[PDB]
């Protein structure tokens, strides 16, 4: 329930004893199997069991599950399932392999009648491979399953260098690998965070696609049902929020296990929007912990690194091994003290018998002498005539000159560092090929999803709106003025006072209504420009007295019928020509009205919101309220692009080379360019 | 079935396995327990079974049982009854102590899953002791039970002396004992017959007495049921037959398990009359078929001699017996063998051991010197070092020496025709004293049943029947003449030409007839003489013309009206008072007219039927016819007794010297005596 797992098997006391009853040393009904470790009807092993026999729970199963085995988390009787019915998947050999070979302590059974493992021998590090389980909330830990490949290719590496840094391990192990092939959207900087400090949060979403027309889900995020994320999308649709979806049906079969299909109203539906509002609002993206908290060697609670867990396992598998080989050793050592008191009676039996003759007590005796064991004699003692016949003795010589052999064996590794770390490299490598999978959750970083207002959720269909010369408003579909976009996004208009409008192209009619009846304009203001470009996009506002700035086409939506205050102009001024910056890396162009330029990179002249602006190319106040000097033209193009400035039937060129010469700093008024004024036109090579 | 028993131990095959199923040696139903050695529902198996767990089936049970067993001969399944309510009764210790002693043969089970005994070492021989049984009719054997220490002792006497003969065995066994109370009736000259060939058969009847009034019998006929008598003498009553018995009731309870009342009519009946007639016609008495057939030790069916019998059982005895021993004694010396392999190698250490060190095959080579065996120098080879030590050589020289002193014993008295009696005595005595119990069955010789006739079961009560000088008739109860008697019993007359006649007391009327109006007479004939005595009864009949013979009373009952022409009678002749014969060694005396007496031993005048009969005292006819001379005087009285003669008043006295003086042969005038005419009267001192 809130106990936290064993760094060394990754095992909580239920899950073990539950592995343990199954095992070979478990030696007729379910219960009857369980119950020989567990306390009869528990509520903990239960549910430790039934979660173990579902798949996707586990992302390397103990068990393979067969039947139903109870509804939900409610009741159903392990006495009404056959011990058939239950059996250790072949991955749980990693787990018990090693069990009768000195590799646990052992403690006792809930009851005091059987003994049971404290530890299991696990070859690999299934805490890191399948880490916690139930995804709930106000859990103690949370370990993310891993790839075991990636987790043992990375184990190796730290053998052959325990001083790898974290992000070598990174590089074999690429975050958690959850039983879905939904994808792990977090950052792999951020994935790297989550390993230094063992917390943190991991993302993950749904895999889709666009079958012509609708969309189909066909991945989910871990543990997440159909039935979920299909049930929050029915009551987005059921109140008068996701409009756009016309219906909604699940297609899941065994020919497509998790098909969802998701109807958009109609063809011009921007499903990726509705997509990036739902990852947003709903599971098809989810957020899970990770709390890497265990228990060490030390036998404490800690949170530890990818790095901590690596390292601290792997001393545990070294000395899980130190305990296997001594085990043999142990019992090989024996064998030979044993021989070889045995052979001490084969070259001395005349002594041997004569003292066994001749005293009280020969056991004693004979240690005595021969310089034996109270055991080498007991075994002297036990001989039968038989057993002192020539053939005999080469049986006992032989199997000796091989014992000794095997000795030398096990001792020669249990004497090199180097030698015991090729034994585990190759254990390691051997389990990784064998019990190993391919990877199922990839890491795919994708554009990070967001919610819609109620407001961009409306149609939104390609439209042309027009504004002509008579002081009219025609919204077309798909002459003064004519321009392009979206039909939710607003239409911009700008007066000859300096004031920003903004009107909704739903409102306006077709292509079969006054302007001056739709806004409250200023006495005798004219409206002079019309815009509509992305909402963030960038733009050049300025005077012909010389003035303006840089700002962003949101500050000059003004929805509201009286307008908004956005450029002043000085006496007898007129709004120029607003222009679209599309690179901050584009050069300014200034010419004014007696035939001087500059120019100067755009990303030089001050951003704004509103206000009068910074001077751009200086031109005296008086000479331009009598409009005789003044800013003629202003552009921002492309950096070394060449110009075809048209006056008249003239068509003067202008190369970079000859725009080097008249860049320079801002405000300035600029180099006097000859028979340059009245300029008709200017076009970009 | 049809199998006879066998002589060691007196058991069919279907007893044998039954006894074995259940002994030590049957190692959860009682179906569990049989089917094991028996075929599953097997008939002869039930039966067998069945009539083992009753009491007075068996003289000595071999089981105890306990319940119902199924109401008849019909079923009631084992399977219904538990192990534990059927037990092997302490008597079957006989059978079954020394079975694993080398004491039986051992063939396959029913089905060869399992081995059984070929016989059973019975110590007693059960063969007499327990007999055949149900005792049907066309069985091929029929074994009566006899006493345990009869037979016991009879044994003994004949391991003692095998000439014992016949007679003296049966001043020990006195014939067979039947497990009931009631009396084996037929003689011991009879019961001797019967163990001379082997065949025969042996009557028994129930025992009663008189409680006031009634009859009750208390023990019965080996296996007849109070119900089955009881309906017996119930058919007599339905019938015209037995009129003399009024009720009938069966009074058995648990204080008297067999009591029957049996009431007479009235307070005079002869109910020893009617016992004998119920012996007679009912099984109250009972015959029961012998026949000692049965498998001899040569295999072969035999009918035997009570001594056959014995001796062959004694045969068979001492045969288990030589094996019982030789059992323990094979066992004994193969021990002896092996100590003394094993003392070899004590004492040749250093030379066993060199040899078991150097050479190729150390077994073969160690029995060639030493002179050991293929199991002597195995159990060598055996030997653990530490079996060399001088404590546990004392060991070894310790249980020789006990086992030399047994196999002395049990060699001596296998040696020994003399020991071995001893031995067998001894177990016969104790066996005889532990298991065995008194005699039930009494041997009583009786009063030889016989049926009666209708016309002795009439009422019967005494009687003095009265004929008077007038010639009248009259029967009173409880003056001429008068007559002793019953009223059943018939009254003779015999007139004056020498006819006897019959008359029925019930005929005639009370002490309130004339006899003319009843009797068919010859012209003129006067009813002179009348007799009532037993119909068997001895009578001397004579004529005063000095002839006459002896009869028995019956040769006068002459029942038709006419009458009998017995006595013939000379020329004016007249019948003498008839003499009653009430000795056969008595003396006849005749006194003449004239005064002649003669005297002769009654014995010695011829028997007849009728006639003129033969001469008794010589008197001239021509001198009869006229009156003259004539036989006055006729006596049939005690041997040496005295007489006073009466003539008037004198009393002239006789004493046996007197009359040792007329004693004479038969036929002669006999001697004179002076003044001895008219006689008056003769009394007897």
């Amino acid at each position: 329930d809130r106990a936290l797992p064993f760094i060394g098997d990754g095992l909580k006391p239920v899950q073990r004893r539950i592995v343990y009853a199954m095992s070979e040393l478990g030696l007729r009904t379910v219960g009857d199997v369980l119950g020989k470790y567990h306390p009869h009807g528990d509520s903990a092993c239960y549910e430790a069991m039934v979660l173990m026999a579902q798949p996707f729970s586990y992302r390397y199963p103990l068990v393979d599950g067969q039947g139903n085995w109870g509804a939900p988390d409610d009741p159903k009787s392990f006495a009404a399932m056959r011990y058939t019915e239950s059996r250790l998947s072949k991955y749980s050999e990693l787990l018990l392999s090693e069990l009768g070979q000195g590799t646990a302590d052992w403690v006792p059974n809930f009851d005091g009648t059987l003994q049971e493992p404290k530890m299991l021998p696990a070859r690999l590090p299934n805490i890191l491979l399948n880490g916690t389980t139930g995804i709930a909330v106000g859990m103690a830990t949370d370990i993310p399953p891993h790839n075991l490949r990636e987790v043992a290719q990375a184990a190796i590496a730290l053998i052959d260098q325990p001083k790898t840094t974290l992000d070598q391990l990174l590089d074999i192990v690429q975050g958690p690998d959850y039983p879905t092939e939904a994808e792990i959207i977090t950052s792999r900087a951020e994935i790297r965070k989550i390993y230094e400090n063992g917390r943190g949060s991991v993302r993950m979403r749904a895999v889709w696609k666009k079958e012509d027309g609708a969309v189909v889900i066909s991945a989910l995020p871990h543990q997440v049902s159909g039935a979920r994320v299909l049930e929050q999308i029915a009551a987005q649709m059921r109140n008068k929020k996701l409009p756009m979806v016309d219906d909604l049906r699940d297609e899941s079969d065994h020919e497509n296990p998790t098909r969802l299909v998701i109807v958009p109203r109609s063809n011009r539906v921007d499903m990726d929007q509705v997509m990036n509002h739902l990852f947003a609002t709903t599971d098809l993206e989810k957020s899970y912990r990770i709390n890497l908290n265990m228990i060490g060697l030390d036998g404490r609670p800690a949170v530890k690194n990818l790095l901590e867990i690596l390292s601290e396992w792997l001393v545990f598998r070294r000395d899980t091994v130190r305990r296997r080989l001594n085990y043999r050793l142990e019992k090989v050592l024996k064998r030979l003290h044993i021989l070889e008191g045995l052979l001490v009676a084969f070259l001395n039996i005349d002594e041997v018998i004569e003292i066994i003759r001749n005293e009280d007590e020969p056991k004693p005796a004979l240690m005595s002498r021969f310089g034996l064991t109270e055991t080498q004699a007991e075994a002297i003692l036990e001989l039968k005539l038989r057993h002192l016949a020539k053939l005999e003795e080469m049986k006992i010589r032989g199997e000796q000159s091989e014992l000794e052999k095997e000795r030398d064996q096990l001792q020669g590794i249990l004497a090199s560092e180097r030698k015991m770390n090729n034994l585990l490299k190759k254990e390691l490598q051997a389990d990784a090929q064998a019990y190993g999978d391919d990877r199922r959750s990839p890491l795919q970083e994708r554009e990070e999803a967001k919610a819609m207002s109620e407001h961009d959720m409306l149609p939104s269909e390609p439209v042309t709106i027009v504004l002509s010369q008579m002081g009219w408003v025609r919204s077309a579909k798909g002459f003064k003025a004519a321009v392009k976009g979206k039909s939710n996004q607003p239409v911009v208009f700008v007066d000859s006072t300096g004031r920003s409008y903004a009107i909704d192209p739903i409102t306006l009619p077709s292509a079969r209504e006054p302007l001056t009846g739709k806004l409250t304009l200023p006495p005798g203001a004219t409206v002079d420009h019309m815009l509509m470009e992305s909402d963030d996009q960038k733009l050049l506002m300025a005077s012909d007295a010389g003035y303006g700035f840089v700002c962003t086409f949101n500050d000059l939506v003004a929805r509201n019928r009286a307008g908004k205050a956005l450029i002043t102009l000085p006496e007898n001024a007129h709004v120029m020509p607003p222009v679209v910056i599309e690179d901050a890396s584009d050069m300014l162009l200034a010419i004014t009205q007696a035939g001087r330029m500059l120019m100067f990179p755009v990303s030089d002249l001050p951003q704004l919101s509103k206000g009068k602006g910074n001077k751009i190319i200086n031109i005296p106040s008086a000479e331009a309220a009598r409009g005789e000097d003044g800013l003629a033209q202003l552009y921002v193009l492309p950096p070394q692009s060449t110009l075809t400035i048209h006056v008249g039937k003239r068509k003067i060129k202008l190369r970079p080379e000859e725009l080097q010469k008249v860049t320079g700093e801002r405000g300035r008024r600029g180099t006097l360019m000859r028979g340059l004024q009245r300029i008709d036109r200017v076009e970009i090579d």
